[PDB]
């Protein structure tokens, strides 16, 4: 075989690209899509297309455009430029608006520079935006905006945007605003960061910056003072240019105010109904609150009877946060993924005035998401098929009979497609399926009415040709049985696999609570190269604590972080040499983030099983990470709660055992998420007991070391280390 | 040969110790010295000895003692405990005093905790001390102290102690107080740090510290706002417990106040005369000021006529700062090392009212220090002998005839002793010589009167026995001629040197202005091990910019830092392969601090001469280091001064050329001196142009990475890297 291999350059220089088919539905039958640099609008029934915005319409604007948003009446286009990243989701941009009819960009009362956030109303053309931490409402794209709040202060009070910890661990968003469907109301949370300690660190910046900057961020580490939250709603119809605006407080429920709480979900039900979810700072108790609007008063009442109590006896509420509720149009009921009696997460029918819910699904598998609700059907993604947790399909359930369920994706392309996800049009007339493994990604449009497939949207046939020229590796997905339970793993095997030759093995890891590293998705990444070019088995394994296989597995790690999930990776490595094609002198292990923490705990176990490891951005000690996440699993680090295991579980206490292995610690110096301090303490520990190891800092890089030059650099560096331990040229 | 070699453990575990003979003269014939843990007093004429303080006299004190100081009348002992390091010289301690006669430690009016500084008067038992940045005077060891100043503020105003930059680059001391010989006056400088930018960085501290501390320090980087200085004197006799104390300002001279200046020397002449030296922020102009005391007034006048103007046409004033003046007893004259017409530094006789000075020495060598002044003789250290800059001896000059000079150390032990230094008794009746190379360190006591040697004090005969058991390397000191000038080098050659075998070579470097790495001193260090055990030639070389060989050499680098001193190391390496015993495939290079900066510039030169280098704590760009030092050599970094070479001389601009070499960057994260930022920018540069290299951070370590565990760790790490590039097992 004389074909080239998938090289390190291929991945790094990014030579073989998966084509995507990213669309934005704008109606019930049309969607928007990008071809080169103009925007095409498409008809879902027929396929036909038209130019909407040319890739020269903003030649003369003298500012490079970053994104764009379309008002829910096709009338105006928002243009996002001057983009500046903050955290995972946050940023600041400048914005201009363009009247699509008059072909003209607005000049009077512009959206101010460095805006934190901006979102259209659901109907019409109302904007809202957050700038210097306060909410503003523009009724029409060119009249003066109404200031809704006046409390906004840098690092202290956030109005309608989340703070650091809320952004990352609760909302997965900078945005803290919710319009009502009508567009009449605006609900927003407000966050108070006054007593929250700051993390401080250096940003060295460009060579021209003579003095390094100290970045400071309110960041509550385990057991420290959390942000407080308050919630307000405002009638955007009764807005005066003389009176300030009357915001209306919705207090948390009685059973939340007696201690620290978090606001963890905001979903509108109907024009005059909003549901709120709250979580105790001990995250095993959650309360949902139906808050109805009152005419006579101009206040929002939350009747104590309407509260629905979601709690857990064996661990924490929700996968990461508690599930979203999905409301029937009238608003008197809703479905919501909940953990059942046996422990598996399923769909539950809630009627808004009664206590009990009815389970409309069941069995030893879990529901991933609810995706669409019609009169007749609920559409959901699940891993039911072939009893494979790793897999993802799409199902519909007959509201008239919970027994009648059709699979809609299982049998569509079975050898190529075992992992689906979906986007539905505005009222669910069509749905794009996106398959993303085990074959090359496939994108197809469908019609809800009869479940007819219309056309294939992108098949990666161009990429498929190319890959035939290349000694591509394959993926084995399988399971191994420990303690009478089934745990799943994946191996990326090198091409021309000879099962009687002994191969060196890299165990890729994350293993954070409820994660999944053994799946049916097709990836082109570092592992491929180590399989194609270097002939290394790169295997991943989902052990206790892992996701999508019921609470009995996921909750095994409760308050015991850094125990079973670690232990398990070790036994996983053991069974891999038992299989006979593994060189038990050349087993390595590596991970990023949480994975870097498990990586280090493993090397630090003295199990003689691993020759070397790499840890990128590792958690090193749970009291160093954020409170919301850390506590969710570990409790509080106080002598009465879980201080003792908080101590029994540091990388540092395991320093002496590293004498037996080769270790490469990597960390970005600007890591706001897992602070450089986490590693700074792993290394000091190592130094102190006389252990040699390799380090690499990455200056100004954050948690994802995303910078193009840094990325290439790290995967280069990592590769050398890897080959070196394995004796390859 | 079956003898063991000098191993890495030997150096690290510190197996073969040089014995020292450290004494403190306390009179004209007695000195103090430590045997185990008691203090012995000695007679210089006869050798006899007595216990002074037993190593059990402070068993019952319940506090471990760090040092001790003896009042200039043998009456009380100061005891320094609770020692806490700050910078190179600064610290804070607790202090107790012990009445030696009554055998009792004082309890009323104790010296307060966290004292910055404390120093006895020259006669009697007056203390002065600095605590929370203010001067206090205790007249007797147990009456309430008098507060001299009230302006003291953390980080802002320093009374009688220096600030960061003054400590390091000007006074080489925390102490900023000077008693008059009588003990009547107290002069002190006061430093104002108000507009000085701060360097900020993280200190991660013990594992128990959940949030990393930000250390902030006023530190003026090149061209930034410097501290201002003011100078005061106080009559400690007229001190009232009702009136505050009247300090008396001595303003700098007219020709200093018109711009930024530094106070760079304070020497008392007689009971009522103090000399002050000042330096322009452009350090090529210095002015000394004779300030006489006035009876009638109670003020100090500095007559403009008495000023002595030291300046330079070819570079900067002084070696690092301008030389100390040494006063004849009456006070009307003094000697002072000055750079002569030809460029060599020599002794000059100054009479306090006339302009010209007379040179009392001359020739193509330099004076290192003045050491003693009597009626009849001036005692000085110089490198005159054998025309060897590397060497150090002791000379005396007949005040009655500048022609009659005797060498006093040259011919004392010639095969073993080429590098001397001295400590004289109170009125110069005796002097301990300390030789420290090329043989094992030797310590001998002498009598001034006739230059009789009395006895040998320590010869390291115990160490000498041991070393015979070991395959010790030798040192070749020699010179090579470039551009018709003589430049000196040293090679540590491995044992059983075969001059027809080709050896791998490590070029050790510092090469900062006026340094000396090629000398006759006997060291037992990392180089030895690389010579004894690994058979590597470790050679050092003093090129342009280097010290002790006249201004023509030292001033060659003026405003051209990072040019000739770099270029020269390269040509030094060239001539080393020309010699025939050097493997020109295995030449490496390394240095610390400045040396790390030259190291990096060299690897970054694309000269194909070096295979690999190590840089520890490197300067990376001159605008990142402190102003006083940086400007002394480079000027100001402004478009009109020397901004252009300030730019032409960064490591970063040389990033692409590193593709051709192996590089190990090391830095301590708590480096107050050369900030972590210096390397943080070398690495970011490297990342950016796709170059692979090895890094190691050292958390909480400072510029000397002195921590026991860190030390061992770095020299371990460094060793692996070294062997790896050289292909050794
Ligand atoms: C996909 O391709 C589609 C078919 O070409 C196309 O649908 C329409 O295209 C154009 C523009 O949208 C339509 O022309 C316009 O139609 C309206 C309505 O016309 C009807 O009504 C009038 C009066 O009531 C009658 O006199 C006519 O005979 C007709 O029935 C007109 O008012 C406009 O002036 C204009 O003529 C066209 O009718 C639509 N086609 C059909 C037959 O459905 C989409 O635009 C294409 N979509 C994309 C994604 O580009
Ligand atoms: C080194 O060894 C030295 C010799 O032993 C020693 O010098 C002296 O030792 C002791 C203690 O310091 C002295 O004893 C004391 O001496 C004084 C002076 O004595 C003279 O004067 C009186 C009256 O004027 C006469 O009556 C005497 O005869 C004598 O001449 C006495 O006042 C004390 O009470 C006491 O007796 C001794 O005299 C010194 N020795 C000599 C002869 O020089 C050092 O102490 C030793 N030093 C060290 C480093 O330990
Ligand atoms: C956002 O920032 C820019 C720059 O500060 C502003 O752009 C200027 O706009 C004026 C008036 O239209 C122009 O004449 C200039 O050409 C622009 N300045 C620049 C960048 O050179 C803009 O006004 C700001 N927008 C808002 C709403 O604050
Ligand atoms: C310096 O610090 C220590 C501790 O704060 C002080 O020592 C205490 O002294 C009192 C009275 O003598 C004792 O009873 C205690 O035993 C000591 N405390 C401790 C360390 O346990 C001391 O007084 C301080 N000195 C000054 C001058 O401020
Ligand atoms: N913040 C942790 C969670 N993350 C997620 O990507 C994630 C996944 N599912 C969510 C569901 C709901 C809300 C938030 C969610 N966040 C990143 C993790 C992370 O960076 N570290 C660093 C060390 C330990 C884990
Ligand atoms: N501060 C620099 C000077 N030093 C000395 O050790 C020294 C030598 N002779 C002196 C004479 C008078 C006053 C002060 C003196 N200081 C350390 C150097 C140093 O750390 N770096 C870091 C990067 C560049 C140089
Ligand atoms: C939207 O619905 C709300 C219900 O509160 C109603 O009061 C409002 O007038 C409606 N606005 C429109 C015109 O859609
Ligand atoms: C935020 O919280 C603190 C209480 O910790 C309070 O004193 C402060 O006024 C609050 N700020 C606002 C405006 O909500
Ligand atoms: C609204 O509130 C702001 C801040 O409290 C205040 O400055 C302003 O006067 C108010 N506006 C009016 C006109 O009521
Ligand atoms: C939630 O967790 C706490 C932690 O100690 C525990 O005491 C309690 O049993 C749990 N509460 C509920 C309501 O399940
Ligand atoms: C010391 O000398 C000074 C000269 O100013 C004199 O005034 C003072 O009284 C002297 N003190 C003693 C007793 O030594
Ligand atoms: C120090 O300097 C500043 C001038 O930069 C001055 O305003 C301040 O008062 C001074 N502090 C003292 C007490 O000398
Ligand atoms: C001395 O000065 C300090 C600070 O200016 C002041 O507080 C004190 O009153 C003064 N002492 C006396 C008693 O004159
Ligand atoms: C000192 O250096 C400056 C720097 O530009 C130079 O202009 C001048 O010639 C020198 N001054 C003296 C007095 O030598």
């Amino acid at each position: 075989d004389s074909r080239k291999t998938y090289t390190l350059t291929d991945y790094l220089k990014n030579t073989y690209r998966l084509k995507l088919y990213s669309l934005r539905w704008i109606s019930d039958h049309e969607y928007l899509y990008k071809q080169e640099n103009n925007i095409l609008v498409f008809n879902a029934e027929y396929g036909n297309s038209s130019v909407f915005l040319e890739n020269s319409t903003f030649d003369e604007f003298g500012h490079s455009i970053n994104d764009y948003s379309i008002s829910p009446d096709g009338q105006f286009i928002l243009l996002e430029y001057n983009y500046v990243k903050q955290w995972r989701h946050s940023y600041t941009a400048s914005y201009d608006i363009y009247d699509l009819n008059k072909r003209q960009l607005i000049t009077e009362e512009r959206i101010p520079n460095n805006t934190q956030w901006v979102t259209w109303s659901p109907v019409g053309h109302k904007l809202a935006y957050v700038w210097n931490n306060d909410i503003y409402v523009k009724i029409e794209p060119n009249l003066p905006s109404y200031r809704i709040t006046w409390t906004g202060k840098e690092d202290i009070i956030y109005n309608g945007i989340t703070d650091w910890v809320y952004e990352e661990e609760v909302f997965s968003a900078y945005s803290a605003l919710w319009w009502s469907p009508n567009g009449t109301f605006l609900a927003y949370a407000q966050f108070n960061d006054t007593e929250v300690p700051l993390i401080e660190y250096s940003f060295y910046s460009d060579e021209s910056l003579q003095y390094p900057k100290t970045v400071r961020v309110p960041y509550p580490k385990a057991g420290a003072v959390n942000p407080t939250v308050k919630f307000f709603v405002v009638n955007t119809d009764s807005l005066s240019s003389v009176t300030n605006a009357t915001s209306i407080q919705i207090t948390a429920p009685a059973s939340m105010l007696i201690g620290d709480h978090y606001l963890c979900d905001v979903t509108w039900a109907t024009q005059e109904r909003i549901s709120l979810q709250w979580l105790r700072r001990i995250q095993n108790y959650s309360v949902m609150d139906i808050c109805d609007y009152d005419e006579s008063s101009g206040r929002w009442n939350c009747l104590v009877a309407r509260q629905h109590i979601e709690m857990s006896t064996t661990g924490w509420v929700g996968r990461f946060r508690p599930s979203e509720p999905h409301f029937t149009l009238d608003g008197n009921s809703f479905y919501k993924i909940i953990s059942n009696e046996e422990g598996y997460r399923h769909i539950c029918y809630f009627q808004i005035d009664k206590k009990d819910c009815t389970f409309i699904t069941k069995g030893t598998w879990e529901v991933i998401g609810i995706e669409a609700l019609t009169s007749d059907y609920l559409y959901y993604i699940s891993n039911e098929y072939k009893g494979m947790p790793g897999g993802r399909n799409l199902y519909k359930i007959q509201l008239s009979d919970y027994t009648k369920v059709t699979c809609l994706s299982c049998e569509l392309n079975p050898e190529r497609c075992q992992y689906y996800s979906v986007s539905f049009s505005k009222e669910a007339k069509y749905y794009q399926l996106r398959c993303s493994g085990p074959g090359l990604p496939l994108y197809t449009l469908h019609s809800s009415v009869n479940d007819k497939g219309l056309r294939v949207l992108e098949d990666n046939s161009a990429l498929d040709k190319m890959l035939q020229n290349v000694q591509m590796p394959s993926k084995k997905l399988d399971f191994i049985i420990l303690n009478e339970t089934k745990f799943w793993y994946q191996m990326i095997l090198p091409p021309h696999f000879d099962k009687s030759k002994k191969y060196p093995l890299l165990l890729d890891v994350y293993a954070g609570p409820c994660s999944q590293k053994a799946d049916t998705v097709f990836r082109l990444n570092w592992a491929t190269y180590l399989a194609s070019t270097e002939n290394i088995i790169v295997a991943s394994f989902d052990g206790r604590g892992s996701g999508y296989q019921g609470d009995k597995i996921m909750h095994a790690i409760n308050r015991r972080l850094g125990t079973f999930e670690v232990e398990d990776q070790i036994e996983a490595a053991r069974q891999f040499s038992k299989m006979g094609f593994v060189d038990n002198k050349r087993i390595a292990i590596w991970g990023w983030s949480y994975g870097g923490y498990v990586t280090s705990m493993v090397l630090g176990s003295g199990s003689g099983v691993f020759k070397c490891g790499i840890a990128v951005a590792p958690v090193s000690r749970w009291e160093y990470y954020d409170s919301v996440y850390t506590e969710r699993y570990m409790g509080l680090p106080t002598p009465e709660d879980n201080l003792d295991h908080y101590r029994n579980s540091t990388v540092m206490s395991r320093a002496e055992n590293f004498k037996q292995v080769e270790y490469l610690l990597i960390h970005g110096t600007a890591d706001d998420n897992v602070h450089f301090q986490q590693s700074a303490q792993i290394s000091k520990a190592l130094v102190d007991v006389g252990v040699d190891f390799q380090a690499m800092w990455y200056t100004d890089e954050d948690h994802g070391i995303a910078s193009s030059t840094a990325h290439q650099h790290i995967y280069t560096h990592m590769s050398h280390f890897i080959k070196q331990c394995f004796s390859l040229p």
